[PDB]
């Protein structure tokens, strides 16, 4: 694979092209509160809701101020829209960068992210111009290709993955809408069926610290490596995605927890889950799902290459997972079939999902690379070993 043209950088345009009447470019600066808020405010009634319109992703401006202000930011690629008259925040795009590896080539891209418009100004083909605008900010600071997830098919997706969802709060889920009462059967035995144990089992388990940094760093990389398409770490966003900071953060975002080997001290194992509720759109009982989704995770005995034994490890580590989000007053826990995750996701009672996320490149040629599934879109231990990165 490769790029598929060259920019040249001779030739990008100094200024953006015109917008509908009545609105302007606007730079967002989410070191600004009120803007942070602007762009939160548009998100929670605006953003990616589900195909029955019960659900809306609900990003926090916590969760907002951690995205998109990661290691190596710039405030010329959070792009707003603004209605010239009200002044208020119509529409939005984002961009981070990051490095990837893609086949071992290692790339320097920009994560696309949070585009939205707002309902009123639909279909009237405004994405294309927000997506063009995007492209000429980061082509002027020197990034040439992108990668992005979402949920719609576009032309050339380089991998497909198939949401999976574990009950932690089964009621709640029921209450909500979103898990179904088999039909047999009963609460009482729908929460039994979901019972975790109330404490972990893996020997040396615990909280995250910055001391840990360096060697999670070094086996994460380890662990990525293993994968067609990953994201390649620095120590910087070690940091940053994976050590939640509890003096400066006030509501929590990430968690990570590591392995530290009781014989040894080394860590041997970690995994990590970000929350990102939902807002349950009508409903007299609740209005929101506090989701937990798996993140990044490594284990050194995935180096032995036996199959078995990584399931195994795999098992025990993301039960424990499960366990600690069920304290962390979770009601669900969510993961894709990217990474190993197709070895313990059925097992483990994860839900399949009616939800596919599909990876794209631009600018970047590369055969498809697998995402878990086989044909029937069911979780499959011979298709992984492909998508290796996970987008927020
Ligand atoms: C080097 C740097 C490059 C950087 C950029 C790399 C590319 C990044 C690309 C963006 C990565 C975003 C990653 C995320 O954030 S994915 C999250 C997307 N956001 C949401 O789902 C929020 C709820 N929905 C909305 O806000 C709107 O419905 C959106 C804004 C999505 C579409 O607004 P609207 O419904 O009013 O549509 P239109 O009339 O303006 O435009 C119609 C055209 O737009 C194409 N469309 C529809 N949905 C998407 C989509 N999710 N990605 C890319 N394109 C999409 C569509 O096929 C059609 O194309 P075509 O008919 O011309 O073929
Ligand atoms: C708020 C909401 C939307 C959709 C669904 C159903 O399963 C999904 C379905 Cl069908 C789609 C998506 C989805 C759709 C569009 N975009 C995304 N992403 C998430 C990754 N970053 C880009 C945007 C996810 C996410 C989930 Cl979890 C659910 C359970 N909840």
């Amino acid at each position: 694979g490769g790029p598929i043209k060259i920019i040249d950088p001779e030739k990008v345009s100094k200024e953006p092209d015109a917008l509908l009447e009545g609105f302007e470019w606007a730079t967002l600066d989410l070191t600004n509160e009120t803007e942070l808020q602007e762009l939160w405010d548009l998100l929670t009634y605006h953003y990616v809701e589900d195909d029955n319109a019960m659900f809306r992703f609900r990003y926090s401006q916590s969760f907002l101020h951690w995205a998109l202000m990661s290691p190596g930011w710039k405030k010329e690629w959070h792009v707003g829209v603004r209605a010239t008259k009200s002044r208020k925040l119509v529409a939005s795009i984002c961009g981070v960068p990051t490095e990837i590896n893609v086949r071992n080539q290692k790339l320097k891209v920009v994560e696309i992210n949070f585009l939205c418009i707002h309902k009123k100004l639909r279909s009237k083909r405004l994405t294309p111009v927000l997506i063009k605008e995007i492209t000429r900010r980061c082509y002027l600071n020197g990034i040439y290709q992108a990668i992005y997830t979402a949920g719609v098919v576009l032309p050339t997706p380089v991998s497909s993955c198939r949401y999976y969802h574990r009950p932690l709060d089964w009621l709640k889920l029921y209450e909500v809408g979103f898990s179904p009462l088999p039909a047999g059967s009963t609460k009482a035995r729908q929460i039994t069926k979901n019972h975790l144990p109330s404490t972990t089992s893996t020997p040396g388990l615990r909280p995250m610290e910055p001391k840990d940094i360096d060697t999670v760093h070094d086996l994460l990389q380890r662990y990525l490596s293993r994968f067609a398409l990953n994201q390649a770490f620095t120590r910087e966003e070690v940091d940053h995605w994976l050590v939640h900071k509890p003096e400066t953060v006030k509501e929590q975002v990430v968690w990570a927890y590591v392995v530290e080997d009781p014989e040894t001290h080394k860590i041997t194992d970690f995994f990590s889950f970000y929350n990102l509720e939902s807002t349950v759109i009508q409903n007299p009982k609740h209005d929101n799902v506090r989701a937990a989704y798996l993140y990044y995770y490594a284990t050194e005995t995935a180096f032995t290459n036996n199959m078995k034994a990584l399931k195994e490890r795999l098992l025990m580590l993301m039960n424990d997972a499960l366990i600690l989000a069920k304290k962390a007053h979770f009601d669900v826990f969510n993961a894709l079939t990217l990474h190993d995750n197709p070895l313990f996701l059925e097992q483990l009672k994860f839900g399949a999902g009616d939800g596919q996320l599909h990876f794209y490149l631009y600018n970047y040629r590369t055969a498809p690379v697998p995402g878990g599934v086989n044909e029937k879109n069911l979780p499959d231990e011979k298709r992984m070993g492909g998508v290796g990165i996970v987008m927020l």
